């Protein structure tokens, strides 16, 4: 039915099959459909996920009006995701005033203040990172990252998340560790929407409720153990209170929300990261001799002294243009309304291509290229902000952000105090992009690691 | 689930059963249910539809607040209604700008000075009326006034809602009378609500296509040959244009909206009616004697003297307290709100209880008689607007009251100029509601016709 | 899933979408689409309802096996058909044990001899026919055939099926007329066949309730006043009985499925008729003489000169090769099984395409070509009754062909009698096929008449 | 609508709820609302699981017709149940004819003579079951057992299953472990049947898919790897074969639908029993004395030598009356049958409350009690084979008892070899079974183990 819209509206796109709408041109994933509509159509194109329309712009002004002048008033929440069960109390799930509370709420959390407190938490475990790397790297046998990587992103969820302190990679059996490990059906979603509310009354949560069973009880050990500069107390903190306060059961849906948007997102970076940084020695060495002045004698790093290193900032941004792992932002249309000069009707998803935009020869020379003197202060001033939106830009954007690229770059500070990074023969250069959902590696980053 | 939430609040209600909520209760009729509850738990009570928890509101202040002070901020739309399709555009259905603007676009039509031109169509029909009873009454055989009176309400829906002219009892192979003629799985609606989005992309539409198709084209026909004072002209000229005009699918779902509010109820009420004054020899003659008067020699009604006649409208007002045929009002809370000293959750359906209120011993003495000075210039004064509410109150009340009020009027002077309404042995005395959906009696309203 | 099951097994045919399998190629209709995968994969082929695997099969020597060797062990049933309801006890609708007991309980209604004495019934119905014909004859207007030769299958059909004598033409306002005449959604029962189910529990039954209650009644009516050779009188016999007896409920079940086969198909064989004899008037000549032959002075037919006139028997079965509107025959695979040298699994449906192999170059000269000869009896004994099968063949066949030939040829016998038909400027030549759901013209039949 | 089938027949029950039928009655378990419904109706009684019409039967004679005489021709399947995905080909699930072929495959793999070359595997396990507890005996701290009777359980299943050698206990982490115990939702498969379908199209497997998916590869390697006595290898040792060879995917189905059935059942049992040994210690003793009198010196415990041990066998035995962990064993009626002069239509569900049967105290004097002597040769004799059916009975009874029977005994021997068992004051005194839906302990099993 709804899929003679963007013919009416005179807006192009790939014709759509029923039912399916344009769902099968994702055979070669989102980066690829995105870029090939971005090349066929230009500034603007509709396509249909089923049923629901979408419509992609790429105009720096439009996405300032979407994401930021029209965002409270017209684009408050993102495409209505379920089944959720409780969690519809977290904050990126919740909207309108529900979400503008919540973020309220949440926001004094994740200040750059409360973030030099976490750093020492942050720190600790970056230590742990080091060592399981140097018990593989005395072993003479090629590292797969995803494992030691994706230990440390972990990690450092836990003891920020709930408290908890983990070596998860070597104490694997903590009562802890085996239930947050309980981290393709979604397409179904898609094609049959109007099944989520079948499993709503059915109880059928998309996160399991064990897990959900468990940390609701373990914080409510923990609130009435300490009845710490965790993520955990700064909430319980902010529960002692204008909104109402945030119920126990809500401050639970944080955490887990939490746990998922800093999971993989972290070990994904930081695998790109280092394989950019192999493949590109004379940029690992060019860090690795600043990270050795701001900090000699391989001294441990702090807030300041991270803030202080200007081409490790350089390295990460460069990365996340390469590689945006959210590859998209979304926005439903919640009134009729007009932008910049196009009519948008209520109920269309408007979504910006970030990794399109990021691959842009447009706005980019040589897009493909791992170039990190793009963001050189020298020519960073000449970078659009509605175009490189690794973490989305507005009152929605990832309120994590900060918290994000501390950890990542701690992360990269210590492990290249300690080590050089070199291409095995199993490396896959180059890196291919998981055809599948989520922005990774087709093939998990192998490579070489030598002692300093 | 979602079965906690009155509890909690410490709202009274009766326990529900899993998935069915309290719906097993309905058995005896929504009518029974709500003046029990009235009855056993006080102001407020709370039930669930299933799943879905409905509060009930019996304060006259409450009342007011949900239904003007908070209409358009709070409690702007009904329970959401489906699986619809087209049929989404028509105002009764539409939601929250999409229905202010349509209220806007519509509402210049519902004037009495619009009412006062339509006037001698709706009379031509009352001819009608009478010339098919005196055939019942010329022949000595008891009549069910619901098919002459059934027929009355449909033949001036079409005049008025299309413009088509048909003596739908004599003339009942008419192309328009078969496909408008097309006028129990809504409890399903409920226990499983999940289904209605299944239906939708099923094209599974509750109001059938064909008629939809006919009146569609038809209307395309009557818009592009005048290319008359009905509703379809009056709408017609309002697309002739602020907000944007009424698109020809949108005056189409307009016209039929009207047909479905317009055709049963005006049918009930004048029944009920017609029972009331049968059973009332007195009011009956009272009711003749000033139609005699307002109309010496039995003088055709106009808008006029219509509004003349005051006990006429004492009648029909006395009717409606007794027999308010939607039985409920509901809105749905759209955001968490406090309304004088109750919190309100979002997602709650708010409920007035009118039948229960118009029958309630506390605002009405002798609720069960059928006593028309209540509503005597005297006594009128001490009835409250949002205890007595036949049709509604607040921006979101009945459009069509005025039409709708004139029209009964129009059919029962005329009625009542001819012939007198005696019980035969077959009149079901007492009258029984249906324990089944829609206000109507279980029996049909059978009576002996005689020709003054 | 299922969609890989024709490859590993090497049977040929189209690649199907994901969910939607081949549907989209019903586009150009099911004709279409399977005289070209007959054409582009020969004997054989397999396409996909939704994820229902359907193999295709055309040898002569596997459709028997299928049809009858095979039919009680493996190929009982039709495809599953929802949702129903009490239908279930249809015989047609009925699977495997409780089919073959409903076949056994009406077969003797469907005899030769009990058709002799219907033939009564169903003439004095022809009369009717040629009444309501004459009228347009008479007034120079060009027919449209489908109302007058629906009003005749319509006709027998209550005069057969429940006893009750209606013109329906000019007495369309009985009771019995209005509830039988309540006779796209399909599409959607194959790519969600899971909705079915659904649909069961929640009485959304595929056959109306109203009727249904209506002829429930109405038979509890007509079998409560007679305790008549007609259908209804006849089942009303075999239940004053081996098997059980047919109860109430299966005896309306069975007459409403009556209906439903008989009243379409006989209207539109009798309009593909009258659209070949008026285009090949040499045809109608040639008939119209072998009809005063056996009948001089316009005699009225009768069981055996209906029999005894061989030409009509040649025009009728040359258009049902022309126009099978059934198109296809199907049985469900009830057992993993090998016939004629070919493994066949568990649940395909089993597929014969009547209209290609009817439209085969194969086994007919100009299959396009209305050439009755191909069935004179020196020539009718070189056809296949595989090949040829209007009624489809073996054990589950059309039980009311022999009906259903009588019924078709006494309405020729007399409209011909009477009438010539010519083609008018607005007849439709060449007749185009419903690109649509059932055998039917893309425009009606519209033909001038004249009265010998 | 279904539930009016009981009253039909005079077949009496407790009268049902619209959709839910009887099912709010499970909230005392199954197990006393089969003891109770035993008490109220006597030998036969109905219920509805949702609109399923459930017909219980207690009488030997119709036990043994239904179980054994027309097991192939009616009562050949359980409850349909999915939505199960590949493991359709698992033979507790598979139908019909697919059953009967995929019971003669597996036969050969449970008789005796392949048990006894299994004894040997079972046995080391055994050995790891006492030195885990001799190391929670060896620190005072009373043993939970589901832990080390849950991981002894575990243990057994994959030597046996798939040839895997893991202290689980003690190796933890091994890929296999974690895999093999992913091991609520099934009341809504019951109010809700209609959905199973959906779930089925949605790839929503109840047996998740990366298990699935490890086992398929790792049976895979080990298949060729070999190109041992476990199932795996008795199972590829067949399909090197009359029916069909089993395809690779079901010789994986096979393998999971036994560790399924294998796994919390000897888990439970063995918990049953040593709770029942330690407050009946002279049961305890006594059976002490046989081990130490068959086995002297604490000698290994063999094939033979188990089957030798009397006393064992009636502790088991008298065990799984008190908890039959099945509780009820089920047939769908595949067609109308009268049996032991009952009618009982198509689609019914036929069900012996196995619990109910071996508590009722008109076939067992004091059925509460512990008493094993029940089981003595002198009075083993009058005992009703389809009263006590803690494996079913007929064709499609429990094909791993023998199996399952020798592990547990296996066990036991050991266990009591080395410890005796003790309550704690912690120990639930007496124990109550769990409300919920398995048959297993309210709490579990805690008792003090000491060194013998
Ligand atoms: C490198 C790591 C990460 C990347 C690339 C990333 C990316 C994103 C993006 C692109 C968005 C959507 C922005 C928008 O819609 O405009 C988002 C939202 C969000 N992120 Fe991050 N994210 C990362 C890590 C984190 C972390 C560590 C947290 C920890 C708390 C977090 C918490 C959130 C939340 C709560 C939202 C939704 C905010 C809202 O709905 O108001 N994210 N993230
Ligand atoms: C005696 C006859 C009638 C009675 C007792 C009646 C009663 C009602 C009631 C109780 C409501 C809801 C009011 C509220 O929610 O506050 C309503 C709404 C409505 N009625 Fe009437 N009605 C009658 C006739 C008509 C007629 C003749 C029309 C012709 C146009 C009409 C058009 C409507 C519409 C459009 C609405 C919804 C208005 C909106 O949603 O904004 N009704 N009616
Ligand atoms: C010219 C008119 C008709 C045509 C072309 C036609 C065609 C067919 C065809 C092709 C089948 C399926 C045969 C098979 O599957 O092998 C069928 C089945 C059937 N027809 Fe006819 N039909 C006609 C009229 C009628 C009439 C008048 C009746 C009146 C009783 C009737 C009753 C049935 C029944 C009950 C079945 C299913 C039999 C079973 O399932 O056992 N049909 N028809
Ligand atoms: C003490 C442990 C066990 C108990 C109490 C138990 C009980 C049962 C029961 C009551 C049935 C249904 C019988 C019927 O419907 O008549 C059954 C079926 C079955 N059991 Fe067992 N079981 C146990 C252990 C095992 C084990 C260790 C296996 C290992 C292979 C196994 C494999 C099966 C299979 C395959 C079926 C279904 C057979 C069929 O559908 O043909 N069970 N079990
Ligand atoms: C769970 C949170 C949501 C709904 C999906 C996210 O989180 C994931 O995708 C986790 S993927 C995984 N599952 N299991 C394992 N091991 N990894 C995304 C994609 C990502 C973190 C960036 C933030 C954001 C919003 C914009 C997005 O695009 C998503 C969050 C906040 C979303 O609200
Ligand atoms: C209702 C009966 C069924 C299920 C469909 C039929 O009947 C129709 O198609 C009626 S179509 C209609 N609906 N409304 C109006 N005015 N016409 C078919 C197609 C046809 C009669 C030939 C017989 C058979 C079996 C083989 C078929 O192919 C169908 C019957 C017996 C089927 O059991």
């Amino acid at each position: 039915h709804s899929h003679g819209l963007f013919k009416k509206l005179g807006i192009p796109g790939p014709t759509p099959l029923p039912f399916l709408g344009n769902i099968l041109s994702y055979h070669k994933g989102f980066c690829m459909f995105d870029m090939e509509c971005h090349k066929k159509y230009g500034k603007v194109w509709g396509f249909y996920d089923g049923q629901q329309p979408v419509l992609a712009i790429t105009d720096p002004d439009m996405i300032k009006t979407v994401l930021v002048k029209e965002c409270y008033s017209v684009f408050t929440n993102r495409r209505p995701f379920g089944p959720v069960g409780f969690m519809k109390s977290a904050i990126s799930i919740a909207e309108d005033e529900e979400w503008k509370r919540l973020r309220s709420l949440l926001s004094p959390t994740f200040t750059s203040g409360k973030l030099k407190e976490m750093v020492p938490i942050i720190a600790q475990y970056g230590d742990v990172l080091v060592r399981n790397l140097r018990r593989e790297a005395e072993t003479g046998k090629p590292v797969t990252l995803k494992d030691v990587f994706g230990a440390y992103s972990m990690d450092v969820i836990t003891s920020t998340s709930f408290g908890v302190n983990i070596d998860s990679l070597n104490n694997p059996q903590d009562p802890f560790v085996e239930n947050t490990k309980k981290l393709p059906f979604f397409l179904s979603i898609t094609v049959f929407p109007f099944l989520i509310p079948i499993l709503e009354v059915l109880n059928i949560c998309v996160f399991p409720r064990e897990v959900t069973n468990f940390l609701r009880k373990s914080v409510k050990r923990m609130k009435e153990s300490r009845l710490r500069v965790d993520f955990l107390q700064l909430m319980i903190d902010s529960q002692n209170s204008s909104h109402k306060a945030l119920s126990d059961l809500e401050l639970v849906a944080q955490s887990i929300i939490f746990i998922f948007a800093g999971y993989e997102t972290t070990s994904s970076v930081l695998s790109f990261i280092m394989y950019e940084l192999a493949t590109h020695p004379d940029v690992q060495q060019k860090l690795q001799e600043e990270i050795d002045a701001v900090l000699p004698n391989k001294a441990p790093p702090t807030y300041d002294t991270v803030l202080q290193m200007e081409y490790l900032d350089m390295v990460v941004n460069e990365t996340l243009r390469l590689f945006p792992i959210a590859m998209r932002l979304e926005r439903v249309c919640k009134k009729d309304v007009e932008i910049n000069g196009m009519f948008i009707p209520k109920g269309v998803v408007v979504m910006i291509p970030s990794y399109a935009l990021h691959r842009d020869p447009k706005y980019w020379t040589e897009p493909e290229k791992f170039l990190p003197e793009r963001f050189s202060k020298k020519n960073k001033d000449n970078i659009d902000p509605y175009i490189y939106t690794p973490f989305g830009s507005g009152p929605r954007n990832c309120i994590g952000m900060r918290f994000a690229l501390m950890n990542m770059k701690l992360a990269l500070i210590r492990v290249l105090q300690n080590f050089s990074f070199k291409p095995c023969k199993e490396t896959q250069i180059p890196l291919k992009l998981s055809l599948g959902g989520l922005l990774q590696p087709e093939k998990p980053v192998v490579l070489k690691v030598e002692s300093r």
